[PDB]
């Protein structure tokens, strides 16, 4: 689907919600970036550290379940069927929870499973937590665990295309690969969007840095 959205487009609707944001260039972050590996989960955009030992994947908020929630898909079949389809698309499926709270140890999915999003027009999920970490491993994703805090110091929107920026539990930072969602035919506006409010709800930092390539 189409990005649609400039950088300074981004820019200028996230200032409008009350946030510091900037553009940054490729060309600045060449030593952070990474090539995404195929080998690699795609998962939440959560800067804590974790159990996960597959690196260089896609970041998108709640993992796989960014995508559910922008096509409005909400039953553990579509769940399965998007956990598939991920795969046959070159990363590894994953959604997450942690050891404090869990699988409500994912903040996004929290945040749609209570009905945060339902004025923003989406459908609420027709299972919990629990139900669909069960669904995306028996489909054949991984289910990644955090520990500690959120410590989140600002949020990276990378628009940069198969590249993506890794976890720092020690400075940490969300970090959205806003180019994945249009390689997933997303609504790319409603999705970027749904990104910065879930940052917002979460208590995160309104501060903002799109990556341009």
């Amino acid at each position: 689907s189409h990005m649609s959205l400039t950088p300074d487009q981004i820019v200028a609707a996230l200032q409008e919600r009350g946030w510091q944001a900037e553009i940054v260039t490729e060309f600045s972050l060449l030593n952070e970036m990474v090539d995404v590996d195929p080998q690699g989960i795609l998962k939440c955009v959560d800067g804590r550290g974790s159990d996960n030992t597959q690196f260089c994947g896609p970041k998108m908020p709640g993992g796989i379940y960014a995508i559910a929630h922008n096509r409005g898909v909400t039953t553990l079949e579509g769940l399965k069927q998007i956990t598939k389809e991920v795969a046959s698309k070159g990363h590894v499926p994953s959604v997450h929870g942690d050891h404090s709270s869990d699988m409500l140890g994912c903040g996004f999915f929290k945040l749609w499973v209570t009905g945060r999003f339902d004025d923003m027009g989406y459908p609420r999920p027709q299972f919990d937590a629990d139900q669909g970490a069960k669904a995306v491993e028996n489909a054949g994703g991984v289910i990644e665990m955090h520990h500690g805090s959120h410590a989140e110091k600002v949020v990276y929107i990378n628009l940069v295309e198969n590249k993506t920026l890794e976890p720092d539990e020690d400075d940490q930072r969300f970090i959205v690969d806003g180019w994945a969602a249009g390689k997933f035919g997303l609504d790319v506006p409603k999705f970027l969007i749904a990104a910065a409010a879930t940052v917002e709800m979460l208590g995160g930092p309104k501060k903002a840095k799109i990556v341009i390539p």
